[PDB]
């Protein structure tokens, strides 16, 4: 149902001639939802979550279609034929290159008219299978004839071709990311290059295999602060009543949160007790464009308050360009033995919509919070939160992921960016919202 490359006619015809009402499809234009009338419906993400105009906030376009199909009709889905998108597909190279690249089940479609599925087999051979393309419709020289290259490759993908002495060519996977730390070389070919790897990531969305079951509870409801923003139920944390909307991310671990609602407060340092962090990370204002994203879970400077059977003193603030440090001290109301220091980081530097213009404080912030953290025995996850706790905590994250392996390796480590995204979309969905944060991540390790 997500069109890549088409405009607001080609939509618009598309769904007269090859649809019917209740049709639909999705496309960049911020993005647009052309269901059949043909109507457009605006769906804006500036780095949080996708607002639909007259609907409401999702972490992902899937969640999005997913919800209405389910609850202006969205009914049939008009498939997209264009592969771009997808991970095996190269479009120009060569046999050569693609033999060279490939040098078992590694697969990948290349490019008159024609496509060339080239295959990998062994404990080894390289297999080219042509594709023939007529009339819009493709094939291997015999048999069905696919609408697009799409139902070819997973039509192959559970039914192999046999080769005529017995050989099984499997299509197991499809890798093109995992470039070594040197990443200058990367971000040049990449600026675009961005928004179109950005967009094969998006493709691989509904492969993750979640549930979303707690947290659409009727006592668990009140308790989100964006109600179709959920957490993954294999990694929600469970409170040892027993919810709150955040999950576990492990690749150092972090806890992906929500700002804190009035009503969440109590949960929230339940949550960071339990756990035993000793690290918060904030990554949002209080309130920003006059919309409240988090509530102020912690007391002023000097200042002590219970929270439940929390209390938290607030020791000292100390204020930094980009950011606050605030040194928390928590302790169980009744054991006194039970207290640990925590540190809250919140930086305050981060525009309303976009990311910033240079990563340098960004990565400030981090490498301070990195060192905070490993300079204390048996810490628990890094808390990280913004306002879902997907757009801005999933940057975060993912920049102190790959930092991370290059602060353990050196100049001389593997690393695949869209890779690591997808791992931690795996523990909650929506993690990095944008294609301007994705390339902000490639700008944040370049300059790192
Ligand atoms: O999806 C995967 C998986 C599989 C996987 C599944 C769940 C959790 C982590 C990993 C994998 O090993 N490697 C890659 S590289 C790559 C590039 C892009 Cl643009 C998109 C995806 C993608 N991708």
């Amino acid at each position: 149902w997500f069109h890549p490359n088409i405009t607001g006619v080609e939509a618009e015809n598309l769904l007269l001639t090859r649809g019917v009402d209740g049709s639909f499809l999705a496309r960049p234009s911020d993005f647009t939802l052309s269901v059949r009338a043909v109507t457009h419906i605006k769906i804006q993400n500036t780095g949080d979550y996708y607002d639909l105009y007259g609907g409401e906030k999702f972490a992902t376009l899937a969640e999005l279609v997913q919800y209405y199909m389910e609850h202006i009709e969205l009914k049939y889905p008009l498939n997209c034929a264009d592969p771009t998108s997808e991970r095996w597909f190269h479009g120009h190279l060569s046999g050569k290159e693609a033999e060279k690249l490939l040098t078992h089940g590694s697969f990948l479609v290349r490019e008159p008219g024609d496509f060339v599925l080239s295959v990998r087999t062994g404990d080894s051979k390289v297999t080219h299978v042509m594709i023939r393309c007529q009339e819009l419709k493709y094939d291997v020289g015999g048999g069905e004839r696919f609408d697009s290259l799409t139902d070819l490759v997973e039509h192959y993908k559970k039914n192999p071709m046999v080769e005529t002495l017995g050989t099984v060519l499997q299509l197991k996977q499809p890798n093109t990311t995992r470039i070594n730390a040197a990443i200058e070389s990367r971000v040049r070919e990449l600026s675009q290059g961005f928004w179109e790897e950005f967009e094969t990531l998006q493709q691989q969305e509904c492969k993750l295999l979640y549930s979303r079951k707690e947290g659409q509870r009727q006592e668990n409801k009140n308790k989100n602060r964006y109600k179709n923003i959920l957490p993954s139920d294999h990694t929600r944390v469970v409170l040892h009543s027993d919810y709150i909307n955040a999950n576990i991310i492990m690749p150092k671990s972090y806890i992906a949160t929500q700002g804190c609602l009035q009503n969440t407060v109590n949960d929230f340092w339940r949550m960071v007790f339990q756990e035993n962090s000793r690290v918060i990370v904030m990554t949002t204002k209080e309130v920003e464009r006059g919309k409240s994203k988090c509530v102020k879970y912690w007391p002023d400077e000097y200042a002590l308050k219970e929270y439940g059977v929390m209390r938290v003193r607030n020791v000292k603030e100390s204020a930094a360009h980009d950011y606050t440090l605030r040194e928390l001290k928590l302790s169980k109301v009744g054991q006194g033995n039970t207290e640990r220091t925590v540190w809250q980081y919140h930086f305050r530097t981060w525009p309303d919509h976009g990311v910033p213009s240079d990563p340098g404080g960004v990565l400030d912030f981090l490498e301070e919070v990195h060192h905070k953290q490993e300079s204390i025995m048996d810490a628990g996850p890094v808390v990280v939160h913004c306002s879902a706790g997907i757009g801005r905590t999933g940057t975060f994250i993912v920049i102190d992921i790959l930092i991370d392996i290059i602060r353990e390796k050196g100049v001389d480590c593997d690393i695949d960016v869209p890779k690591t995204i997808q791992m931690v979309r795996s523990q909650r969905s929506g993690m990095v919202q944008t294609e301007a944060q994705y390339r902000f991540i490639y700008m944040a390790v370049q300059h790192y």
